């Protein structure tokens, strides 16, 4: 069996009181009698507590035990009235009583009434402290600490009075260490002026922000209060002036992958960062070298000039694909990046039997925003991603185009763990030459990350002879539950639509669903799906893929 059967009875009813006794007493276990008994004065003792956290004082516990099957400690508990706030009196003081984003200890549970409950006090007198060291409030003294309670009459009172003094500022920044980046660089990504009153955030986000910068392998960022102004020390040691890496990765899309990159992530005091990068897959090989250049702010907003090669062989469509690009970077506060860009491209390709090189000189705008939990196991967030590129042909286009692409993807945790996701993309290109139009500009479906059930790129327009050519448009889009099995191992069912088409009047939804399992194993996400295709022809499917889920 065998769990001994605890049972909390109430008088009256109070589920919060039941279960909180239940929590604090913990599990009987598969205790007989005699050991229920040695467990009388720990299970009252614990009860009694557990109600002492809820602010009934004056709680009578008593306790029976009754052997049988399985054997029963039975907790009898008369609550009594509890211990209720009358007066409340928090009160900051000095100058952090003019500051905004200072907050007051609020809510329910310091209410005149509200049943007192354990630790608000110390609650609100840790949440008043610490925004004081967050602020710089170094000299804020409590000039009152005072909770009384009288748990008979069950009354308590609550006074805290904090007088904060003076706000100190920041004080110079200063930089030491072997690195050659130039102080004006250094000093544009320093998210405080000297004078500016203090944030111990502001010294977080200078700590990151030197850190993703790519320029050091270890910074050093400290100015505890000291010396009214805090000097802030910095020490960089410069990172390794160059970087290999290799990644092994596996795919029902296209099978066994390796990446590899070679960065350069300081080539000057300028701050400029170099990178080669490549991938090779049996179906696909690209080989891609970037420049990029700080511009200000460094970190949000850049330049980055691209090339690339690129060799395809999928379904009914080969292609080789060169590209040049240049791209502008800039971020706003609320995270959304643009992206203005000029790319040329060059492509060779072969659709079905018929060959065709064509060749576009195109500008584009990209809007990104990405906002997680994150980052490895992020329980809730979404990304949002829009693009949109265009040619002229004759300058230096060999047809018009107007490309545009777009997804959503979505996660949420609700109850103990239940996570959803939202899968959508569209995409759509204009113009008056389709059969000019390449594979890199056409669209696909069906896959791993779009419509499961259905074979990488294969959801498709076809031609006379039944080759799978490229869409003028598509859609797919998914919608995904997970349920919590174990530590690292959640269960997955899903419902994926979606196509690539020529025409809005007949888009053809396809439409799998299926079930899977994922795993957070010692080499990252993995996920293993078995889809059901409904239409078509619909066998089964096994997919595999790896990386974030957004
Ligand atoms: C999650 C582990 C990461 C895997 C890294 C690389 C492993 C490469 O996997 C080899 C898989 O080979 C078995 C499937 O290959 C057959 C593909 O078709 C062969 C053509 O007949
Ligand atoms: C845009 C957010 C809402 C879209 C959700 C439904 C999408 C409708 O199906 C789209 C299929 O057509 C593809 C074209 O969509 C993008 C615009 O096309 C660009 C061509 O000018
Ligand atoms: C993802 C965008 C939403 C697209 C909505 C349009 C859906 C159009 O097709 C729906 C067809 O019905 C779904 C199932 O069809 C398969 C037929 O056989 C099912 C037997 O179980
Ligand atoms: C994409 C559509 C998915 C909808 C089909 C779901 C079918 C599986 O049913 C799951 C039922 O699970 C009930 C949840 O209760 C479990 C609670 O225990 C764990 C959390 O405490």
């Amino acid at each position: 069996g065998s769990e001994s059967q605890l049972s909390v009875r109430v008088t009256p009813a109070n589920a919060a009181l039941k279960a909180n006794i239940e929590a604090y007493v913990g599990s009987l276990g598969e205790r007989d009698e005699a050991a229920l008994q040695r467990f009388r004065r720990n299970a009252e003792a614990q009860a009694e507590k557990a109600a002492q956290a809820l602010g009934y004082f004056q709680a009578q516990i008593d306790s029976e035990v009754k052997d049988g099957k399985p054997p029963k400690l039975t907790l009898k508990v008369v609550p009594g009235e509890p211990v209720r706030l009358r007066q409340v009196n928090i009160q900051v003081l000095g100058e952090a009583a003019s500051l905004e984003s200072f907050r007051l200890p609020s809510g329910k549970q310091l209410k005149p009434g509200a049943k007192l409950n354990q630790g608000v006090y110390e609650d609100a007198k840790r949440l008043i402290q610490n925004q004081a060291s967050r602020y710089g409030f170094f000299q804020g003294r409590f000039s009152t600490q005072r909770l009384s309670i009288d748990p008979r009459a069950g009354i308590a009172d609550i006074d805290l009075v904090y007088d904060s003094g003076q706000r100190y500022t920041f004080g110079k920044v200063s930089f030491d260490g072997d690195s050659i980046i130039e102080e004006e660089l250094l000093r544009r990504m320093v998210p405080f002026k000297a004078g500016q009153p203090y944030d111990s955030e502001l010294i977080a986000e200078l700590n990151q922000n030197l850190q993703s910068s790519g320029y050091f392998e270890g910074v050093r960022v400290d100015a505890a209060p000291t010396q009214q102004a805090i000097p802030v020390a910095v020490r960089l040691e410069a990172r390794k002036p160059r970087t290999m890496g290799v990644g092994l990765g596996f795919s029902t899309d296209v099978g066994a992958r390796a990446r590899f990159n070679w960065t350069r992530h300081w080539v000057n005091a300028e701050g400029h960062s170099l990178g080669f990068e490549s991938e090779i897959s049996a179906p696909r090989q690209n080989v891609g070298a970037w420049y990029e250049i700080p511009l200000d702010p460094p970190l949000t907003d850049k330049l980055r000039f691209t090339s690339g090669y690129q060799f395809e062989d999928l379904v009914d469509t080969e292609s080789k694909l060169l590209t040049l690009g240049g791209e502008w970077h800039s971020k706003r506060p609320d995270g959304w990046q643009r992206v203005v860009s000029l790319n040329w491209m060059r492509e060779e390709y072969k659709l079905g039997d018929d060959s065709g090189l064509s060749s576009f000189l195109m500008p584009g705008i990209g809007y990104s925003l990405l906002e997680t939990d994150n980052k490895v196991d992020p329980s809730h967030g979404y990304r949002l991603q829009f693009n949109v590129k265009g040619a002229k042909e004759g300058l230096l286009a060999d047809a018009d185009v107007l490309h545009v692409d777009a997804m959503a993807k979505g996660l949420t945790s609700f109850a103990g763990g239940h996570r959803l996701l939202g899968r959508l993309q569209v995409g759509g290109i204009a113009t008056n030459d389709y059969k000019s139009i390449p594979p890199s500009l056409r669209f696909f479906a069906g896959g791993d990350q779009s419509v499961r059930g259905y074979d990488y790129r294969t959801l498709s327009p076809e031609n006379s002879d039944g080759d799978k050519i490229g869409g003028r448009y598509m859609i797919a889009g998914s919608v995904e539950y997970q349920y919590p099995l174990a530590e690292r191992w959640r269960l997955a069912t899903f419902v994926d639509q979606g196509n690539a088409f020529n025409s809005l009047d007949f888009p053809s939804i396809k439409t799998g669903v299926g079930f899977g399992v994922r795993w957070v194993s010692p080499v990252g996400p993995l996920r293993l799906d078995l889809a059901h295709a409904l239409d078509d022809d619909g066998g089964f499917r096994l997919h595999f893929s790896m990386g974030p889920e957004l």
